[PDB]
């Protein structure tokens, strides 16, 4: 009946999702335009003309800059303000100021995420979607990227004709790992009362080095495969140890599992977690395991956060056929391991730091 | 100080925008997968397996279907439910049901928008974004599509090697104009008390035909250029008249300006509006002008709607260098024309029907 009526808010819901990609493209444009850097360097609200002047735009592109700015401002990446104006011409003009979100676009700052936005929205990241239909209906098990190009993402980046793309990718990854320092500074409480720590899968020690920049007195042990640690000797508080995390992990007050469980199924992840609990048993109820990975909480009140996490989960699937765990999956893993409780702390926009206790 | 601290919710805001495109790709996948049609045809909640069965997916793609479904469900395009299960195997399974938004994906229904979602998210609509940086920094005034391909969007669609793309585009346009019928049925109040109506730029009469399907007694006059109307004769309530809307418009109780002012600057739009007021003067304070176009209300409480409108405005700019007016621009136009008041009614998700009064 009147149900057939009301072209509902169903139509508006449908359309908002159809055109959501635009918000991503507008943001991408803001970083490639270097708007944040221009405003930051001006050290004061910038006018449309001043900004157009700083970007050395052709007069015909000014109105395009304006359109992108209006949308970005509405989306909270810039704040509009009012300024007077020099000379006897003109009258009253609007100026633009950065906001916390856009300040993350200021290059040369430990907080700059420009490289990640550039790569996550590079043609090599997005063009494959045109092969989505063919991807669902084929008999071949492969990533969406492989279905669209015929080669894995990694092989693509390592082609001579993709030299710059690979460097773009490694810039983003290096920038991402760098953000871990911010995580440490922002959650000192987590490592504060520790005397020792073992960085599992710590490789050559890059992560423990950041850890030391914040906690120079913490005794850290970089645990990894015999071939990775090999020679590497340390200092008073730096230690390198080789072994197999599936058999055992060096004892310490805390065990760090940074982006480790991510690459393992439940069976393998449980064994690591169990060896982790055993590596801290000596410390009793004072020991702890620190997991740094993504946790998708569907029952979360922040629908937007969960959506972003799920979005990112869909990228992992299409690009690598990878996966991220939900809060539940984590809980099942944590308790199956024998731990008593746990606490999740949101970090880096949508990642999670999990404190697990015996 | 501690301001430097807090990697704020700035990071989460930044990332939510980076990955917004995923929601658009997931929706696109839902339509190409024909999920809505499969559920609709089943006439009852469908299980993951049943749905995988209906789509004839290779067993390895089932888990991919599941991942897309989880995200789409979170985004409100499907609703999760619980069903029992036949035979002695199994236990308890989740089923999926459509929601108002996904029902707009059921093909063969006057409400189907599948074709629009397909085109708006086709490679020909999205791939050009890789040329955005070059587009801002060049000296040539052209659309982003022209900058990326070297040819206008229209010329592209009319190439022999793009035969199917053009038909895809015309399917969406035909589907869009068809939705106008829903607008009429949903806003009878607007045309109810009218005796006569003049459809300006009505072409060969396609719009007046839909109008008659709902108001068979309304005397309609299809006004357009002499060459367009030409021969065309009508009936008792159908009338064809040729002329120049910039010089004058046939008198009637109401003047319909459906997607007309959109293609004209303020100077030309004002003249049309003035001729429109004169075409209804005879009816006095009872006459009205009906404008069907987009109106972007920045001060609107529905931030999401404005964003969508701005998003769509950015597509018009990149694809055609076109533009949409804001509520203010409309008000300035309406009053400069001499009208007393106006009312805006939201239609088709993000469009607007404007009632203007003398
Ligand atoms: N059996 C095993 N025991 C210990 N480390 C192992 C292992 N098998 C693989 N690895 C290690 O797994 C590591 C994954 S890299 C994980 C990321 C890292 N913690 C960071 O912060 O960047 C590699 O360094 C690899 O050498
Ligand atoms: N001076 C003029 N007077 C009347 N119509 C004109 C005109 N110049 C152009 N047009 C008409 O402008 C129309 C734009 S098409 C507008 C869309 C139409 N009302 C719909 O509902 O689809 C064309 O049909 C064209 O013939
Ligand atoms: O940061 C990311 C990213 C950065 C640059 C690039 O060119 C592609 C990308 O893909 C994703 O968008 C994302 C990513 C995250 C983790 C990972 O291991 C791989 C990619
Ligand atoms: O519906 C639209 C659309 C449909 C199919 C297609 O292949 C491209 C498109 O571009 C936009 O996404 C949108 C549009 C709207 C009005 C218009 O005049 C042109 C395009």
């Amino acid at each position: 009946g009147s149900e057939e009526s009301e072209l509902y808010h169903a139509q508006i819901h449908l359309y908002k999702h159809v055109y959501n990609f635009v918000s991503s493209m507008a943001l991408k444009s803001a970083m490639e335009l270097g708007i944040a850097d221009a405003i930051h360097n001006h050290g004061k609200p910038m006018t449309l003309s001043e900004l157009a002047s700083s970007l050395k735009l052709h007069p015909s592109k000014v109105n395009i800059l304006h359109r992108f700015l209006r949308l970005l401002t509405h989306n909270g990446f810039f704040a509009k303000t009012i300024v007077k104006g020099k000379e006897g011409d003109e009258e009253e003009e609007i100026a633009y100021s950065l906001t916390p979100p856009s300040k993350l676009l200021i290059s040369g700052k430990p907080t700059c995420l420009s490289s990640i936005v550039k790569g996550a929205l590079h043609p090599s990241s997005l063009d494959m979607w045109s092969s989505s239909k063919k991807w669902f209906n084929e008999d071949k098990e492969q990533t969406l990227f492989e279905c669209a190009t015929g080669e894995s993402f990694w092989d693509f980046l390592n082609k001579d004709s993709e030299s710059s793309t690979l460097s773009m990718f490694q810039d983003a990854m290096a920038s991402d790992s760098r953000m871990f320092k911010l995580v440490l500074q922002e959650n000192k409480r987590v490592f504060e009362g520790l005397e020792s720590l073992v960085d599992v899968g710590g490789g050559t020690g890059g992560v423990t080095k950041l850890i030391h920049e914040i906690f120079p007195h913490l005794k850290c042990t970089v645990f990894d495969q015999p071939q990775v640690v090999g020679n590497l000797t340390g200092n008073e508080n730096l230690n390198f140890v080789g072994g197999d995390m599936f058999k055992s992990i060096p004892s310490a007050d805390a065990v760090l599992l940074k982006w480790v469980l991510h690459d393992w199924n439940d069976e393998q992840s449980l064994k690591i977690l169990k060896n982790s609990k055993e590596a801290i048993s000596h410390k009793g109820k004072d020991g702890k395991v620190i997991i740094i990975d993504i946790s998708i909480d569907e029952t979360s009140d922040d629908r937007g956060l969960t959506e972003l996490q799920l979005d990112y989960d869909l990228v992992m699937l299409t690009m690598f056929l990878g996966k991220e765990r939900t809060k539940q999956e984590w809980e099942k893993l944590i308790y199956d391991a024998g731990f008593s409780s746990y606490k999740i702390t949101p970090i880096s926009g949508f990642k999670s730091l999990i404190e697990v206790y015996p």
